């Protein structure tokens, strides 16, 4: 079903000095669930029920997002992907995973996961993935309408856009999902950003890390270092397809339609497309778990 209340209850456990949250349910191999910007474990709460009884089911809300502390001091130097990744990184050594992680990714949280797998290799059983970057992007990559908006994001426009008016909760994320949300769905988003100014900083510093037309160098080393890794890993897969979708789509698509060990579904979405079709992508998630898990 759809819903507007989080799944399980917020757990906090201190990592470099600052307290992270995260959502850690029931027992065995763990089932991680990775949102990206501008989101929190909450955008798997539909979700993550269908895998109920299949493992030890994990949310984490990365640093400065959902119910994790802030960075302080927060500036235009924070929030870069490396710095996310050492935070990340971290969290999930001091949760004991074990070696058979199913990952479940979309979004900053693919960039994040495919890493993590690629650096972690052994440890990971199967990988579900959704809306993801694939590889280094181009800006033919993005739909038309959605590119000034997002090379607006990487200018000197992007505090005014985004730490004055929140554009990135407020208009992006609606603007990217199908179905209208109500109010209490807005509510639960908006909360980690409530506060215009330094609180809103992830949501800023992330367009301005993703990986397009070569920059930033770092983080486009790192997703062609994935991008080659995933096209010749023997780790089962499931691509998760949406349409119309919107950033897994055309040459994306075409290059992640190569993985090897791939099972595919579609389902209605553009991006968000947990907020569209969660049944249908807990359902598909839960079969793949059973079919690793007998
Ligand atoms: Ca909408
Ligand atoms: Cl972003």
């Amino acid at each position: 079903s759809l819903g507007a209340k989080p799944f399980g209850e917020k757990k906090f456990i201190e990592i470099k000095g600052r307290r992270m949250a995260y959502i850690d349910e029931g027992t065995g191999d763990p089932i991680l669930f990775q949102h990206g910007n501008p989101t929190s474990s909450y955008l798997w709460r539909n979700i993550m029920p269908h895998c109920a009884g299949l493992g030890r089911l994990i949310a984490c809300d990365l640093i400065g997002m959902g119910d994790s502390d802030k960075l302080d001091p927060s500036g235009p130097e924070r929030y870069t992907y490396a710095e996310h990744r050492d935070y990340l990184d971290a969290l999930w050594e001091a949760l004991d995973l074990g070696d058979r992680v199913v990952l479940v990714v979309h979004d900053w949280g693919s960039v994040l996961g495919f890493d993590w797998a690629r650096r972690h290799r052994e440890r990971v059983q199967g990988i579900a993935y959704m809306e993801a970057v694939a590889m280094p992007l181009e800006w033919a990559d993005f739909p038309e309408q959605d590119r000034d908006l997002f090379q607006a994001f990487r200018s000197q426009a992007g505090e005014e856009l985004v730490l004055q008016d929140n554009v990135f909760v407020e208009q992006v994320l609606p603007g990217l999902i199908l179905r209208p949300l109500s109010e209490a769905e807005m509510a639960a988003y908006r909360e980690p950003f409530l506060a215009a100014g330094e609180a809103r900083r992830p949501t800023l510093s992330w367009p301005r890390q993703i990986p397009i037309a070569g920059t930033p160098a770092d983080v486009v080393a790192i997703a062609r270092d994935y991008a080659g890794w995933l096209s010749e890993s023997p780790i089962p897969k499931l691509f998760i397809n949406a349409e119309p979708g919107h950033l897994t789509t055309g040459r994306i698509r075409d290059f992640c339609r190569t993985w090897p060990n791939q099972t595919e579904i579609t389902v209605a979405g553009a991006h968000f497309i947990q907020e569209d079709s969660p049944d249908e992508i807990g359902a598909a998630i839960a079969a793949f778990v059973r079919r690793l898990r007998p």
